[PDB]
């Protein structure tokens, strides 16, 4: 299993590598600079945030996480296990999200997932353990690795927007080939695909 690649501290090297693909050379120059992501000091809390916010507006997502933070002991595994399913519903969580949050907390206290020690674990091992939680599939696990843990080399082949972008920009090409070239910077490449979609949604000119 590939060794864990550290988060980027700057994007200069990444953009030069990606810019070897003339499609990304254009996309990166049209979209400009993207902020450098810092790996979270609290993977558990960031997982709960992600789960809680799913399908909600940005303001609603922040609000509900704020209500979780307000429960006794906050967004900490042992504390969350002492809150009733009824009081978790009470903060506004769907039953599906209650079950996911309880399952994640339970996995933390039982040692099934060691959220304090993810940094040494290869992407696929972290993914496999997250996937075993109800309501967390591969896509959610991969989004977590990319955005929460700031891992540099994640291409989520289940992300509709990424796949549509590759289809659009590289018609007739094998996506596995296209995206392999971007390694070891598939996460930044993905973020530039999402940025390009947002650019097009704002009225931008196509490639
Ligand atoms: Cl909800
Ligand atoms: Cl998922």
């Amino acid at each position: 299993l590939p060794a864990v690649l550290p988060p980027l501290t700057d994007h200069a090297g990444a953009v030069a590598h990606l810019s070897r693909d003339p499609v990304l050379a254009q996309v990166t120059s049209l979209c400009g600079e993207l902020p450098v992501l810092a790996p979270t000091p609290d993977p558990f809390g960031r997982l709960v945030r992600s789960v809680a916010g799913q399908q909600l507006s940005v303001k609603a997502a922040q609000a509900i996480y704020g209500r979780l933070e307000g429960l006794p002991g906050g967004v900490v595994p042992a504390a969350l296990l002492k809150v009733s399913g009824d009081d978790l519903r009470g903060v506004g969580l769907s039953w599906a999200k209650v079950r996911t949050v309880q399952a994640a907390a339970a996995a933390a206290v039982s040692g099934q997932i060691d959220f304090a020690h993810l940094s040494g674990q290869p992407d696929e091992l972290v993914i496999a353990e997250l996937v075993q939680l109800p309501g967390i599939g591969r896509w959610t696990a991969e989004m977590f690795l990319l955005f929460a843990l700031a891992r540099p080399d994640v291409f989520s082949s289940g992300d509709l927007a990424l796949r549509q972008g590759v289809e659009r920009l590289y018609p007739g090409e094998d996506w596995r080939d296209v995206t392999a070239r971007w390694a070891p910077y598939r996460s930044l490449a993905s973020r530039y695909l999402w940025a390009n979609s947002a650019r097009m949604q704002a009225g931008g000119a196509p490639l």
